[PDB]
């Protein structure tokens, strides 16, 4: 929207939960600098009510600030005016039924705002635009039904006069889409599906094309076997970014489906795909699949940060992406020409690398280990020491960018997996899995399960990395004051310089944190904000209170001591300094 367009320019607000369009996460405030967030100190808290995990990042726009919060995905209104007072409370009704249909904790990424509204994607597929001064439901409409297994964790993007907003479900059998709702009305404009035939991917057989050649008629049916692609996965439970110079939106497609490779034969297309579609018709102008035929879960859900940098001396319109399957890909965000696609974890071995030999016949498609492919060695077949984890080297905590530094700040995990698939059959609103894991920390390392690493992606390099006991779950947040914010799973929050990256702030708050960084200006004076609570993948253990290793498909027992370190939370912790 204009309204979001207008928010962005203006410094002291957060309309959207990737702080711009291009998902750089860069604040232009400058007062909060690298040589007194020493003397931050905490400005004021305020609790949720709610448990388990709290991913995302509150809003305000103006002197009011909007916060939400996981299952039952409750929206509060603090008014900064009145000293976080919470000037409404919308709490929706939703079925209990919907937890158990949720792979990956009760968690929502947020809300965002667009032209007097706020706009929140509940936990049961449920887009609601609440009035961002009363509170009141304008409209609802449902983007899926959980009796299939259909859920959604992620937050919403506001283009023009259009909200697209995404579908989860990759555990669950479910082929999926990105689907965009009118902003005033509700009302359905465009469905543009992962997988399937061409007419609901919305794609042009002669002109869409993937690393530069058109991909051509049944681009998707040619790699899934039967109507295997109707149970496909492939599912959009990241971020969207958007170019409005290019008009194309941004997003990237799940896993497909199944974790047992040989009982999904064909290379499975279009899941673990960077997707760039139109926002009013929805038709993808460019796409790449980065991991075809997945054996591991590697969703390629993560965000695309729009950048403008000059790539061999020319200015390009870039795209950067920090895949779970551990490559950090440079993309052209108007071609689709791949650039760079190197490894942001030195420990990642799936693959030798991705082969970019423009001629070289395995052109964009990773060289896969034979050792570490979990199909070769067949089902029912343990796969041991595979890097990075099902989680990947970085899952849904988005990462920053700085202009000026030029380097993206990216909190990465450090854990590794064993990987056993067999096969199980499908039944609709059950988890269609097949696969027992088990993680633990890189075997070669300072044995934390984290790192938070600055990224030069013109070249593929890494430039300064941080080790982290825990993973590193929390979004970046790199401002003008050449800080980055991030916050780990122990409950701290930590400010590092943007170049150096020596630790120059550190604060426990009260849980592990899972959500993101923001910041804001309130009479001038500036503040930054995280949420609080701790859960995701990397805290299902102590979300759901699971106690077996191998529960939570693998993650519960990796992270066992971080129940030495924090308990379940739902704080929202905001810090200033003195003046
Ligand atoms: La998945």
């Amino acid at each position: 929207n204009e309204s979001v367009l207008k928010g962005v320019a203006n410094p002291a607000e957060q309309v959207l939960q990737t702080v711009d369009y291009a998902n750089t996460r860069y604040s232009k405030l400058d007062q909060i600098n690298a040589s007194n967030v020493k003397n931050l100190q905490v400005a004021w808290t305020f609790s949720t009510g709610v448990l388990r995990g709290h991913e995302g990042s509150p809003l305000v726009v103006g002197n009011i600030m909007y916060v939400h919060t996981p299952f039952p995905n409750i929206v509060y209104a603090l008014d900064l005016d009145q000293g976080a007072k919470i000037v409404w409370k919308y709490e929706p009704k939703q079925d209990p039924s919907v937890i158990p249909v949720m792979c990956c904790d009760t968690v929502n990424r947020g809300l965002a705002y667009a032209d007097g509204a706020i706009l929140l994607h509940q936990a049961d597929t449920t887009l609601v635009s609440l009035d961002a001064k009363s509170g009141k439901v304008n409209w609802s409409v449902k983007n899926g039904d959980p009796s299939k297994g259909e859920t959604n964790t992620a937050t919403v993007l506001p283009v023009k006069d259009k909200v697209i907003v995404g579908i989860s479900g990759g555990e669950f059998g479910v082929q999926c889409h990105v689907t965009a709702y009118d902003l005033k009305s509700g009302k359905k404009v465009w469905r543009g599906y992962s997988i399937g035939p061409d007419d609901q991917l919305i794609v042009d057989p002669e002109k869409t094309t993937s690393l530069g050649k058109p991909i051509g008629k049944d681009s998707s049916l040619k790699t899934w076997e039967g109507d295997q692609w109707k149970t496909g996965g492939g599912c959009t439970w990241g971020w969207f970014s958007y170019d409005p110079k290019l008009d194309l939106m941004y997003y990237g497609s799940g896993n497909p489906s199944t974790w047992n490779p040989k009982q999904r034969p064909g290379d499975n297309k279009w899941s673990m795909t960077i997707w760039a579609r139109n926002p009013d018709t929805g038709m993808a102008k460019w796409v790449y699949q980065m991991t075809p035929h997945d054996e591991w879960d590697f969703d390629g859900i993560n965000e695309m940060i729009l950048t403008d940098q000059k790539f061999d001396g020319k200015d390009r319109p870039l795209l950067t992406h920090f895949d779970r399957n551990g490559f950090g890909y440079t993309l052209d965000r108007a071609t689709g020409e791949v650039l760079v696609a190197e490894k942001f974890d030195p420990v990642v071995n799936w693959a030798t690398k991705v082969d970019l030999d423009k001629g070289s016949k395995t052109y964009g498609r990773p060289l896969v280990v034979s050792k570490y492919s979990t199909e070769q060695n067949g089902e029912d077949v343990n796969s041991k020491g595979i890097c990075p984890a099902a989680l990947g080297t970085k899952d849904q905590q988005p990462a920053a960018f700085s202009p000026k530094t030029g380097l993206f700040y990216v909190p990465t995990n450090h854990v590794c997996m064993d990987y056993e698939p067999f096969r199980v059959t499908y039944t609709p609103g059950q988890p269609y899995v097949g696969a027992t894991l088990s993680m633990y920390p890189a075997p070669g390392s300072h044995g934390g399960m984290g790192n938070f690493i600055a990224w030069d992606n013109l070249q593929g390099k890494i430039k300064w990395s941080n080790p982290e006991q825990f993973s590193a779950w929390g979004g970046a947040l790199a401002t003008a004051g050449d800080v980055v914010f991030y916050g780990t799973l122990e409950g701290f929050l930590k400010a590092v310089d943007s170049k150096t990256g020596k630790e120059l702030y550190k604060f426990k708050t009260p849980s592990g944190i899972i959500g993101n960084v923001m910041t804001y200006e309130h009479k001038g004076k500036q503040h930054v904000a995280v949420l609080s609570g701790v859960g995701g993948w990397a805290g299902i253990g102590l979300a759901a209170g699971l106690t077996d290793p191998n529960a939570g498909l693998g993650a519960v027992g990796g992270y066992a001591a971080l129940s030495s370190y924090t308990n379940l939370g739902g704080q929202l912790t905001v810090f200033s300094l003195p003046n």
